[PDB]
C-alpha cells in the first residue's frame, strides 16, 4: 500500500540532484517513496550486485568463510584499496570489483542464471560478460525490487543455506551504536547511462526494522557521499534515526 | 607472551579509578596489561556471563533463534528497560538479568554445568541458585580467561554450533563504522565483594583482531560509564582506533 511523500524532494533539490528513497516499515507492511515511477524505475545494480553476488559464492562453497583470502593478483589499479589481499569483509567493504569477478567466473554463468532466478532478482538477466554484467550486460533492478530482495535476506527466506545470508548480513555492516544498526551496500553505476549511485540496505532498531533503497543521478563522482546523506536526512525528517 | 605495560595506569589515575585492562593481538599472538596479577585475578562474571548463557541456550534450542519474543513477565523492576518484551538481541544490549535467569532454570543445573565445563570457562563451578550462580554463585573468572574464552568464540571453536556462535557474536555488536567494529559486553558485580565493572569483548580491524577484557572496582553505579571510556583510552593510546 506504497504512499508518495514529496517532501522528500527538497533533499534532492537542495544537493543539486535527482533520485528516490524508498522505505519500508517491516512491522506496518507500509512503504513511502518521494517518487513511485522512479521507485519501479530498474537500473544496472553495479557494486549493489555485491550481496546476491556474495550469497551465491559462500552457498556454492567458492567462497569458504568470510576469512579466506583472495589474494592481489599484481596488476595495479586505480583504487589503491584494491591492491592488497581481502576477505569478504574487506572485500565488500572497499567495493573490490576484481575479487568479485573473479567469484562470478567460478560461479559460471548457468549456477548464476539458476540462483538469480531463485531469488526472482530484478529481471533474472545476465547477458553479457560472465565477469562483468552488473556493470553493463543485462540485468536490472528498481529500488522496489531492492527492498523485496533485502527483505528475504533479512528474514533468511531467500533459497540459500541460512549460513550463507548470516555471513552476508555481517559483511554489509556498515554502521552501528546504542541507537540503531545500518546493513547497507554502496552501488555507483557508470559503464551504461544513465550513471546513477546506490544505497540499498535496512536500519535495525530495537522493536522495529525499516529497509531502503535510493538511486540518484551522479554524473561525477563529487556526489558519492550524497547517498548516504541523503537517505540519512530523509531517516532523520522521519524520526527513524535521531 | 604476557607484557606489562604501566603507562595505562594514567587512565585509571587520571579517572580516579583502579583496575586492569588486558589487550590480546591476535596476528601477533602476544598479549600487554597494565597489572599481570590482577589480569589473572578471578572475579564472578556478572552480565559478562550472558555470552555463555545465551550460547548454551540457542545450542539446545531453550532460544530458538535471535528474533523470538520473551514477554515481560509483568513484574515492574527498577530498570524501566526490563518491563518490555525483549528478543535476544535487546535482551544482551539491555542486559535483562530477568530473561537470563529464565533461560538459565530452562537450562537447568545438569546441562549448564556440563556444558560450562565443555567451555572451560574460567573455574567451571555453578554452585548456587542455577538462575542467580553468576550475580551470587561460586563462578569465577580472571581478565586472561575472558579473552582466551573470547577467542574461542570468535573462531568459532568453542563445541556448539558454529550458528549460536554467529548469532551471539552478532547479538554482541555494540559500535562499528568505517575504522572498526566492537562486540562486547559490560557487567557489573553487586552482589559479593568487592564490587566491580567489566567489559570484555574484541575490537575487528580490517587486517588485525584485538581482544579487550577490563574490570575496574566500582564501589558505586556513578562510574559505569568508566568500563568503556578507560578501555576506549588505551585503545586510542596504542593506536588501535582513532
Ligand atoms: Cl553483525
Amino acid at each position: 500500500e506504497w504512499q508518495e511523500n514529496k517532501s522528500w524532494n527538497a533533499h534532492f533539490t537542495e544537493h543539486k540532484s535527482q533520485g528516490v528513497v524508498v522505505l519500508w516499515n517491516e512491522n506496518k507492511q507500509q512503504g513511502f517513496t518521494n517518487n513511485l515511477k522512479r521507485a519501479n524505475q530498474a537500473f544496472l545494480p553495479a557494486s549493489t550486485f555485491k550481496i546476491p553476488n556474495s550469497l551465491i559464492a559462500l552457498d556454492l562453497g567458492v567462497v569458504k568463510d568470510e576469512h579466506q583470502v583472495f589474494k592481489w593478483d599484481g596488476q595495479t589499479r586505480d583504487i589503491a584499496t584494491w591492491n592488497r589481499d581481502h576477505n569478504l569483509i574487506t572485500a565488500m567493504k572497499y567495493s573490490v570489483v576484481p575479487v568479485y569477478q573473479e567469484f562470478a567466473r567460478q560461479i559460471g554463468e548457468a549456477r548464476m542464471s539458476k540462483m538469480l532466478h531463485a531469488f526472482d532478482y530484478g529481471n533474472e538477466d545476465i547477458s553479457g560478460n560472465v565477469d562483468s554484467f552488473w556493470l553493463d550486460g543485462g540485468i536490472r533492478i528498481s529500488a522496489t525490487e531492492q527492498i523485496s530482495f533485502l527483505r528475504k535476506l533479512y528474514h533468511n527466506k531467500l533459497h540459500v543455506s541460512e549460513r550463507s545470508q548470516r555471513i552476508v548480513k555481517q559483511a554489509m555492516l556498515t554502521e552501528a551504536n546504542g541507537d540503531y544498526i545500518i546493513r547497507a551496500k554502496t552501488g555507483y553505476s557508470t559503464r551504461i547511462e544513465p550513471k546513477i549511485g546506490w544505497w540499498v540496505g535496512w536500519v535495525e532498531l530495537d522493536d522495529n526494522v525499516w529497509f531502503f533503497a535510493m538511486n540518484m543521478d551522479m554524473p561525477t563522482s563529487d556526489g558519492l557521499g550524497l547517498r548516504q546523506a541523503i537517505t540519512k536526512e530523509v531517516l532523520k525528517q522521519e524520526k527513524i534515526i535521531p
